[PDB]
């Protein structure tokens, strides 16, 4: 009962009742320069992972993902940052890693991109974008969210800049998150924010159909202690 | 270039015309403790793997798998043990790890054991042992081989015990490396000795029929430079 944040506790974002974790294949997704995978608010998130008896844990360091949202350079510039980016995370949060009881493996993002499903995956969806209304109000949706977002500090932003690099970004996010790791045997994915538009629809049309049973988002509801 | 042991080249023990290794995804298969796994050995199959040109590199540490060959205290001590020593293999060989240049993931035994389909491929495999008379002999005779020279040192040996063992080990090991890693999407496994008799038997059973061109064996061979 030696806990990691005395000072923290994190839950699952649902109805417990219907979740059952014990011996569980659970990815934890890391959206690298995001607070909640980071210290105190990661510290508990482990604690939560421990207490949920897995299998078996996948950490997926989202890392190269993350050069869309970088600024300045070239593309090269700009994804080998990115890279830097969870060379450092892993550094910074290995010991913390270390001390998830049931196996783990870490998962870079350049790993993910180069798995020979990843291919075939990218094409399906970015047809689903042009075939399913549902999915294109979804996403071209959840792009108009993050174009806002940037556009109420910075207004001075291009827009097609900010435009081309989001619809990137999720059509490169998605083929991975839903259809590959739920080919890849994984149960669930751990998030701290609760499952996108444009993520949800990629696990109606590639996840739900066969397996609705895999990656099962599981959202985080993290309050302090004492 | 700039090679990482210029005294070293390694080289597939191959027809090497055959081989189309560019984009290909690969397993390095690290029996930890071995010698072609440490130094100018594992430095120069490095430099023949930059050479090769592959998709992604998965470093396979069968750390726990040797576990069999330890002795003394219970399995969950010797697992320990075992563990122990992969910690340390993924020590001091990571720099050199991290000079591979295509994306790579590090592997542990132990996430391998935790894959869904290891449960069923076990069975699969035990079920072959107990049909396949080709399999049988195969391990079998593998295990007669070891007991030779186990005694030629140790005459005081209980033979039994080493059988009991070296049927674990062999076992254990098949339906990760051949099977599940023919799923999980590699076209070749590096590995410095010739493919088992056993290892064999498994890829004609269970690869071949229906991926013949999946988990091919890509055997070393070193050479001193000058």
């Amino acid at each position: 009962t030696t806990l990691l944040s005395a000072s923290h506790k994190a839950a699952y974002d649902l109805r417990s009742d219907g979740i059952t974790t014990d011996g569980r294949s659970t990815v934890l997704l890391v959206s690298v320069g995001a607070d909640y995978h980071e210290g105190e608010k990661l510290a508990a998130t482990i604690d939560l992972i421990n207490r949920s008896n897995f299998g078996r844990v996948s950490i997926a360091v989202a890392d190269t993902l993350q050069r869309h949202n970088l600024s300045g350079g070239t593309d090269i510039d700009r994804h080998a940052r990115a890279r830097i980016a969870g060379d450092e995370w892993i550094a910074r949060n290995s010991t913390l890693l270390d001390r998830i009881d049931c196996p783990t493996n870490v998962l870079r993002w350049d790993f993910a991109l180069s798995h020979p499903r990843y291919g075939d995956l990218y094409d399906a969806v970015e047809h689903a974008y042009e075939t399913d209304e549902p999915y294109r109000h979804a996403i071209d949706s959840t792009i108009d969210r993050f174009i806002e977002r940037r556009l109420s500090r910075e207004p001075d932003v291009d827009q097609e800049s900010v435009r081309k690099a989001c619809r990137a970004y999720l059509l490169e996010e998605c083929p991975i998150i839903m259809p590959l790791w739920a080919h890849e045997g994984f149960d669930f994915v751990i998030y701290p924010q609760r499952i996108s538009a444009a993520m949800g629809r990629t696990r109606e049309l590639f996840v739900v159909p066969e397996h609705p049973d895999r990656v099962a988002w599981l959202p985080l509801r993290f309050k302090k202690r004492k």
